[PDB]
């Protein structure tokens, strides 16, 4: 009779929705990810033209810090652990200085604009996540042949 | 005998119309969708004619931080990450400060109105969800020749 | 009847996304570590 | 109905949750120690 | 006529389906239970040979604090309040000191490793629920004649 | 034939089913009422006969607050802001003091009873939600001529 | 079933699958991307992409 | 069950396991990489991997 086996056939849909809504909240489920910790000290130099030195003081749960904002990654960041580039790997103990004057033939250290904003910038390679932990302006800086 | 012939009829009618209820259903199980998240960090400065910084300091699940509300993005934002036009990408480590104020033959830069508020924005392109984020208002501001 | 089969099913659903979410937030748990002094 | 058995489930989470947090912090409470003079 | 009597025994079945169902989600709805909390102060004093003192400051919910892990429960602690074997049953106020040390014919005074954990469980004897709030490490330590 | 007739028939019993169903549960739908909120400060004064002093720090979303417990309505309270009688309009910053002392002809200063619990309740006049907020106990207290 | 599938993105990338609850299940297969012609990395399996997975 | 798991690093490194709540389950056993043939380091064991891990 009709009724019974309308009930029969809601039942089997009711099973292939189920189906389809577990799915889908169990992929919701597992969405929630890290945000990067580190304690990056950042400051600013202002005498003879400035310079600004970052230094890492723990990693929290990030693997390295990278720097962000006014960065000129094109040149090399004035001595510090660097030696290579403003693309950086920064881990604990490390510190590098950045610097707007430039040298002969050498273009700026590390600054391209006179003032502007330095942020620092936790990875976490597992998962891609990027969070900015440290930031500080600087301004009334120089670009001269010397520093 | 006709009650039992009707009794056939009907059932054929149920499994057409289980069917049919099953499609509406599964269609309507499907449809649920994400709602973007991201720290963005806006602030004033009321100093000398004023100026807004915003900065991202997590992408949560966003792909790119847009800015919204009182924007005139025709001009170009006052220095900052950006140097190209209102339209931003905005990720983590990006800056960029918008000024009523304009230059020259420059209109403002990226501010029309001189009180308003300025809407933070995460955008998924995926699904093309749009969510606000954060927002800030200003005012007191003014629009003379430099900042 | 189907409501009540329905509410068997998201019952059960609810078991294992109880489940899921358990694990990670335990996981979560216990990843506060120390800085040395 | 699913969402009271949710909030079931959850608060026992909660419970379990809260159990390993307590033994985490006061473990961290009693780690302070001398400094000789 | 057929469908009708088919709408009364479903209507009948679903009595009976809800009836089970309601029994099930009722006995699920009174199942959770409490946590044991309790305040236990465990310190390693690591001077000559070295001893353990166990210290309650705090019952919270608790009825009476058990230890686990390392404990030789066939042997009478070191002096404290206990006097009596490793099945203490600690309170606030009650010191216990373990040993690893031996004396005469009398083995180990509650340690029989030399290194290991010792662990602190609150017991609620309501429910039996034990839950662990405390362990420490010792190691380094010796078994000799006396302490 | 008869079951597609019985069939026609069990639809408009469920048309008019659904539509009583309908209005059962969107009436359940909207009870949900709110609970008042508010910091209220009640100190007990234990010098000289004792004094208990109500203070409001926060009416939340009360509308305000009054006192209930061992209150004598039927009297002035001693000085603060109220001077009219025990049925209180409290609103922040007002202050009342209540005392179990009388005064010639007058009888209490709103304490009736020697020790008891004084209430604070928080109302709001949409709903005529009310809800207690804050209760503080008083004992040892004296009556007589003056305080 | 409830199944745990997490994608590690550094140095090249790995694919971790793990099982939480069985729910009414006997086990869990893997299909997709999968070439089950070749060993998976380490893990509990060392014989094939023809798992055959439990909690 | 509130399991507490956790990694020594230095020195070849070591795993050890403690449990904290029971929870509603009777008792824990240790799956993944175990090694079930062989006495664990210690520990309450002494036995094997074929563990019953109670609070």
């Amino acid at each position: 009779v009709s009724p019974v086996i309308g009930v029969i056939l809601m039942v089997a849909i009711t099973v292939i929705l189920a189906a389809v809504i577990a799915a889908f909240v169990l992929d919701l489920g597992g969405s929630v990810g890290n945000e990067a910790q580190a304690g990056v000290n950042m400051e600013v130099d202002e005498s003879q033209g400035g310079n600004i030195t970052v230094e890492v003081t723990s990693m929290g749960n990030a693997d390295h810090v990278v720097l962000g904002g006014s960065i000129d990654s094109d040149q090399t960041p004035y001595q510090g652990s660097s030696k290579n580039t403003g693309k950086l790997k920064l881990t604990v103990g490390d510190s590098v200085t950045i610097n707007a004057n430039n040298d002969g033939s050498v273009a700026n250290y590390g600054l391209s604009s006179t003032e502007g904003t330095v942020t620092a910038i936790a990875v976490i390679e597992e998962d891609e996540t990027r969070t900015q932990v440290a930031s500080v302006d600087y301004s009334g800086f120089t670009a001269k042949d010397i520093s």
